[PDB]
């Protein structure tokens, strides 16, 4: 079974898995969507009583089922947990992170295929201003890119290009991860994450020399980081902060546990996870924090800079900041090194994304790495069909599989490894082999603070946004669940195939 072969390798791979579109894209939009410094306290207390337990937790299981032999959680479930129900919970470990991969590597395309264009130039040229007039020709090339439809059918229209980069994409995805985990994430991840930090460095260093009438870049920095105390009390910035975290260090998909499978019985996960996940947040709140936001606030304000982030989660990083640079000295330029840092962040995570799958039908299924990887990639690439071409099916499968899908299966795997499994034992498989140790604080957050925290939140989504569910929403909607449910039904057959093949291997053994 696969190891990783050095300890700066794992971490690189690790923190490549949870760097990505969301650190760049998510979190600034997130962030400004609620008063920025309103958002980041409760930010910060997520991080400590969710973020870190939960990722400690993904460790323990990842290693503790990777010695069996094991590197998904259906299996994993089984072993925490000895029932026919804990199998069929764990096919979410397989559902969730094969649901967003679906999405995730599309929306990764598109930055490889805006960084090609804005390379060789193939961009937008507005006049020298107002904001409508330079940003107008922005909208227009992303919605000609992605075909949205100018009639009123639900129906994309993606160009012939934007479908080859597609394949492109999903290819050097394939290209990596039929490499495996050393040679290929491994590999890989040392010479991205390096790459990743110099880009964003410079684009950080860079947008600071921003300033116009408007306001500078140093105002969008005293936005975000000016604490609020009276929006604290609203649950809105609660869930957003706790959501966020969540997509972020990439939790509650089983994507962490499939990697930590590939850590040595007795290796540390308490440093190494630690360190992964303060790699992810610095990144997050300093590199990604510091770039679309201040950009926005310098050439347009503070007021409509939120007014932008409300707007949608591409128009900021796939519009406004491509015009906000077009007005620059090398904007273009400029331009390619925002898309180009955009396609490795999420390289390194979509690769993350389908390692779950992969390793089930090798694991559970016993097919070669080549055919493992092939057929995953052959179902994300079919089933993105859906997402190119039914306009609003992303937006399902993200609410589905990356909102209220990650937070139900974090309960579900920390409640399995503590409560059931056993808080005394969960502590040992932690802590064993650990460089460094777990406060003995984090004990009690565990197995008390965190699953209540979350369930009390669940309960208040629940309340609120469960009556738009079917309440009100368009027939195609439908269109998506009825796939993704299929999706479903799909894995636990598999499921219950692995278990039938394994009955088989008993008896003529
Ligand atoms: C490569 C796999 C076979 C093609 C999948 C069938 C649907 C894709 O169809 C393709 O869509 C593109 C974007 O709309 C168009 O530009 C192409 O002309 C069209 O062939
Ligand atoms: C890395 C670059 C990938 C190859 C780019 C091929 C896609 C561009 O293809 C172009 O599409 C246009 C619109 O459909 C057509 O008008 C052109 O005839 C065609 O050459
Ligand atoms: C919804 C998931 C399946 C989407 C596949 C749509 C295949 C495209 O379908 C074809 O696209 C051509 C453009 O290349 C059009 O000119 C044709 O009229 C159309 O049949
Ligand atoms: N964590 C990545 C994206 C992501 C969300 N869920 C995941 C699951 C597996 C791998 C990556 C992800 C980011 O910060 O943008
Ligand atoms: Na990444
Ligand atoms: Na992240």
């Amino acid at each position: 079974r696969e190891h990783w072969a050095t300890r700066l390798g794992l971490i690189l791979a690790m923190a490549g898995n949870a760097v990505g579109l969301g650190n760049f894209l998510r979190f600034p939009v997130q962030a400004a969507e609620n008063g920025g410094g309103a958002f980041m306290i409760p930010y910060i207390i997520a991080f400590l009583l969710v973020g870190i337990p939960l990722m400690w937790i993904e460790w323990a299981m990842g290693r503790y089922g990777g010695a069996q032999g094991h590197g998904t959680t259906p299996a994993i479930f089984y072993l925490l947990w000895r029932n026919r129900f804990a199998k069929i919970l764990g096919v979410f470990g397989l559902w969730i992170p094969l649901v967003v991969a679906i999405y995730y590597v599309y929306i990764e395309s598109w930055t490889l295929g805006f960084a090609i264009k804005f390379l060789v130039g193939l961009v937008p040229e507005p006049p020298p201003t107002d904001p409508d007039s330079i940003l107008r020709p922005f909208k227009e090339f992303l919605y000609s890119y992605i075909g949205v439809p100018k009639g009123d059918e639900p129906i994309l229209k993606p160009s012939l290009f934007a479908y080859i980069v597609f394949l492109i994409t999903m290819f050097i995805n394939v290209s990596i991860l039929i490499r495996g985990i050393s040679k290929g994430i491994e590999r890989f991840a040392k010479i991205a994450m390096p790459t990743l930090f110099i880009l964003a460095v410079f684009l950080v260093i860079r947008v600071f020399l921003l300033e116009t009438p408007n306001g500078t870049a140093a105002d969008g920095l005293n936005f975000l980081w000016t604490p609020d105390f009276e929006k604290l009390k609203d649950p809105g910035v609660w869930i957003a902060a706790v959501g966020q975290i969540f997509f972020t260090l990439s939790l509650g998909v089983g994507a962490i546990i499939t990697y930590a499978s590939y850590v040595r019985k007795d290796q540390d996960i308490v440093l190494s996870g630690l360190t992964a996940a303060t790699l992810n947040e610095k990144a997050e709140v300093i590199l990604g924090g510091s770039i679309s936001i201040p950009a926005a606030v310098a050439f347009f304000g503070v007021a409509n800079a939120v007014a932008i982030a409300k707007a949608g989660a591409f128009n900021l990083g796939f519009i406004t900041l491509p015009a906000i640079f077009s007005q620059t000295a090398g904007g273009t330029f400029l331009g390619f090194l925002w898309f180009f840092l955009l396609f490795f962040a999420g390289l390194t995570s979509s690769i993350a994304q389908m390692q779950p799958m992969i390793a089930f039908l090798e694991d559970e299924l016993k097919l070669s790495r080549k055919h493992a990887v092939l057929w995953t990639a052959a179902i994300v690439f079919f089933s993105a069909h859906l997402v190119m071409f039914l306009n609003k099916s992303l937006d399902e499968m993200d609410f589905w599989a990356g909102t209220i899908g990650v937070v139900f299966f974090g309960l579900t795997e920390l409640i399995i490894f503590f409560w059931i499994f056993g808080a005394d034992k969960a502590w040992e498989e932690i802590n064993r082999g650990g460089i460094i140790k777990v406060p003995r604080i984090y004990y009690y957050v565990m197995r008390y603070i965190t699953p209540a925290f979350l369930a009390v939140l669940l309960v208040v989504w629940a309340r609120e946004y469960i009556p738009k569910i079917m309440e009100e929403t368009h027939w195609t909607v439908w269109i998506t669940r009825f796939y993704i449910i299929g999706l479903f039904l799909f894995l636990t057959f598999l499921v219950f195939l692995a278990e039938r093949r394994r009955n088989h291997e008993s008896a003529g053994t």
